[PDB]
DNA sequence: CCGGTTATAACGCCCGCCTAAGGGGCTGACA
DNA sequence: TGACAGTCCCTCTTGAGGCGTTTGTTATAACCGG
DNA sequence: CGGTTATAACGCCCGCCTAAGGGGCTGAC
DNA sequence: GACAGTCCCTCTTGAGGCGTTTGTTATAACCG
């Protein structure tokens, strides 16, 4: 029934999973029981499985990449949830759609592209391609997150939970402390609020640092020009501006301009790096900004002039 | 007011020595345990509610990972010592605990601008945060012998073993220092005589290698409190250094009238410190030396704001 | 002659497409898996006899840990492949075979004295191993078309999934390179007619993506052999690259007339192109790439002794 | 057979490649261990017994904290590698109490009069031992080939724990070593004259793959002996490295001809070699890699007055 | 044109198998 | 008569080395009825 | 002095404690 | 009424270390 995955849900709440992997998961997990008429996991295997994604290949067109998604899924179900790990010989059909290689703009193109966009969104696509952040990040920003004593930007736990400073351009300053500035009015006239329960703040912060949610600089870099109410503890707050129209934004922005190459949010901060490389930076450098743990992730974005030694002898 | 357990727990912990800052941790998730079963004995329950309290802080409760670690570390113990019946949970772990907060640091014009404010009696241990880089109880348990005049340097004892660590001592800070020292004996001669009195507090290790050291104004914290408290782990009075938290609100406070917009505490200053020494040129093995840090990687982060950013880094947007 | 079993095996593995140095290989120590039990057959044996096999090398045999290693990779193929009854042996293995070599390189001198006494129609394939820093086999089984003389480079062909790398050239080769590629279509003309001649060998997932490819002299050996031989699995007669032993032979007693100390073999012209350009200023990213290193700590090594030597660290006695 | 189940404890760590002298450790520890008790089988044993062994060894043997960890090792590792039936991790005895002496280390001056007093046939050895923070055996079992005067460097082939490593080398040293090298070939061209000489003793297996090395001049040892030995496994002659013992006391005894007060030995000089290196400036990891540690953690323990240098930040408020 | 479930891309970094070497010899048909 | 090449051989090693990745987790991009 | 013991030294992840940073109450001056 | 407090807490950790006789692998020190 629907309570088997809820306890596969607290399962993985408690070994603390990402929430995204905890969807990605049982979405997977979801549409893998309902592919079979809503049959328990728990008598099916290697089989079943070796099924439903080949059906999912075949007369799904599913992306390679998907289908792996959904292989891990059913293969974490197995192995944690119901202690019987599947077989590791389990045949299926692969996909066939190969993945388009990774697309990244030009100097020239990223130029033409922070025109066309009105200022509503100039300073964070800037700050996607200028610091090479991931839109979440970029969207998370907190005003104590921006250091003008240093050129940089603090951001904190970023996918896998894992900090990271990375660098800011200079010539941002004014733009950024006008947005800060526009962020302290609708503070000053969101404090005094019938209820406001402040900014929302990273699990169990609120309890410890009960102020904080009160202080403007936990307060959101870019907020939204509106209050939501906050589900949990009925309470309203200023939530930050909207992932989703910023996607379309840089999306719009691109075809305004020509570029028919198809360039999303990531594809900036593949620039970002790209650009870093073709400059000089080194590696290291590079895998540092964009917060990889290993140089060989990195090496995954660099994708002559060496004179021979047989000449010089 | 507190339950009969608790109080028996509390008094089982304070007779291994455990740190005082660990019963109250232990103590506090163990009660949460407790009147999360509605006061239900501990010792008929199992893995099974362990377990679900763990899940319950995760789930609705929302805690992080490393608190709810925290709890299981409580309720490892109040099973495996008290209540001879050891747990046998599987902590299948998936967030990885090791990462440091970003640290944040005051630009030296903050700190003149800070210490403009915090009050006397109050700044000779602020100064030595941000001065010598000291952890906060570092700073709180430093005692008399601690302070060398001569070659102007602090020794400062973490943990057991006798391990130590010797870091540097802002000169034009020897006369107040110095005032201490004798504010401190001004409590040690009118104390020495009380036969209340048992000394200053000791580590077991020392107390029995020195007997008498507990007697000698040599080994008393430079900074006392204002008056005799009871030690908990022998049922004797002595005279225990400041309360922490007085600093802590302190700079807090101090901070705020300042004007500075970031967030402040003692970490901070420390955090200052170790940046402010890089920026003069010093190596990172010696700011490692500094701290106590016995491996370069954490001293490194203090690196990152500096070379990891603008001015390391040049911003592909502050091209085309 | 040999057992009909071997001869079994070594046409199940020539099916499944497996290197021939891996038949080599892991025949040689399933026929002395073998005899050591003498001659019996290995499907009426198990764990406990492989066991003994393995402790039979360790001791006395005196094998290296990585060789037993590769002993039990082949019982286990024999077991895990033909003869469908894995085996179930725990490798608690002890020693740690990442331990690479120690590169020994050339002086720019020993190279040129090198090449000095290398004869003729030997000396291309010598000079590509130092000028482009080759593999033995990556330059044995280099094709017509991999040899770029528009943009100065030479493309090698690693592992299946397209995978490749693009090599320095050095130009004052070209015209050695023509008389090959010519040299090489001498060969192909009077061969593309013979109907014996089934083409050059080509890896199952290219052969069936151009079936034609086989035919065309763009695919054939930049240095072919002297005869047509029979590829053992296909049956079919094609010209092969020149034995590598050939080189191998070649470069080792060329140095030792050239009066060369050191130990002289192809791996050894690879490290010394490695080396040199490093001295000559090349980034280690650089020269990673030029080589197939997929992580910079392989590369690394070559640096070593460079700064890691004399002229990086100053010996302690050198000063008192 | 008791001296048989020694024997197959031997075998299953030979078969695991355990290191040569991990084996006669651990067995000298097994060995004593069922010796201690009346030669009673240690699979009848457990938990008890062996928290007796073990304060039999501190108490009435004044044994070494690490002499007794060693014990503990070893025995931990009989009852949970070769009989499966771990011990429990609370074992409770009585812990030695001698404390290690610090790390001796000499000093410039020191080191400068005990180079002096040394007998030319000992000179270079020990000067690598200082210069290269080279280990006794390390330097001992050099080749020809490991030295490099093209670059100045040394190649330790598989040093403590199968680890290769390149260490620097003192310029200086080139005329000394290529006489020494110039010696060396003296005896190789006598010995390879000879009745039955199996040429130079290669590191496992290697004359089966290298058939020719042993009588390739490159392979044989830097330091060689003045005699000839017979090498018990395959009856055959070779000519042998210097003596280590030789060389312990020859230090031993050079250090006592000057003064020094400390007991110096050839791991000293060693410790020299990376404390002199971090005086004159060179960095932990530096140092690091030319000792071999894998890790710089354990160089910092190699790193224990004077003034800090530091001035406190507050001073330049 | 929009929000909400999808579908995919991206980060994650160890080691189990397989594949290169380097040697000494050994045959043939060949200048 | 010999130096050389072999899809050579070998019951010879590995002081030999490297490719490969759809049984892991966690983001952003894209699809598609009101 | 050499064959045996004794014992330095390399090894380097993470379980279990301990330290913070915050509002707020309160009892001796 | 400020204010420090072996304060209090059924606060939490955007918190951080210490510790290390249950591993291996060398060299140094014993004694007949």
């Amino acid at each position: 029934g629907s309570q088997f995955l809820l306890s596969v849900r607290e399962f993985m709440q408690t070994r603390y999973y990402a929430k995204k992997t905890i969807e990605a998961y049982l979405h997977w997990i979801t549409r893998y029981i309902h592919f079979h008429n809503k049959k328990h996991p728990s008598l099916m295997g290697d089989k079943e499985v070796e099924e439903f994604l080949t059906y999912l290949a075949v007369q799904g067109k599913v992306a390679t990449k998907t289908q792996s998604l959904a292989l891990n899924s059913l293969s974490f179900l197995y192995k944690e949830i119901l202690k019987t790990p599947l077989s590791l010989e389990i045949r299926f059909q692969r996909s066939q759609l190969e993945r388009k290689l990774p697309v990244v703009l030009t100097r020239d193109e990223i130029r033409r592209l922070l025109e066309i966009v009105d200022p509503k969104h100039q300073l964070p696509i800037k700050l996607l391609y200028g610091s090479g952040l991931r839109l979440m990040e970029c969207m998370r920003l907190r005003v104590q997150d921006i250091d003008f004593d240093y050129g940089a930007i603090r951001i904190w736990q970023g996918k896998g939970g894992k900090n990271r400073t990375v660098t800011l351009a200079k010539e941002l300053y004014p733009h950024l402390k006008e947005q800060i500035a526009l962020a302290k009015r609708y503070y000053d006239r969101d404090l005094h609020q019938k209820n406001y329960g402040g900014v929302w703040l990273p699990t169990a912060l609120k309890e410890k640092y009960p102020n904080a949610p009160y202080e403007f600089r936990w307060h959101y870099l870019f907020p939204s020009f509106q209050l939501s109410l906050d589900p949990e503890s009925d309470v309203m707050r200023r939530h930050h501006m909207n992932e989703t129209v910023l996607q379309k934004a840089v999306r719009r922005s691109a075809q305004e301009a020509g570029i028919e190459k198809t360039v999303t949010c990531h594809t900036l901060r593949h620039s970002f790096a790209t650009h870093l490389l073709e400059v000089g930076a080194d590696i290291r450098t590079v895998q540092e900004q964009l917060g990889h743990t290993d140089v060989k992730t990195t090496q995954i974005y660099t994708h002559s002039g060496v004179l021979s030694p047989l000449s010089r002898l």
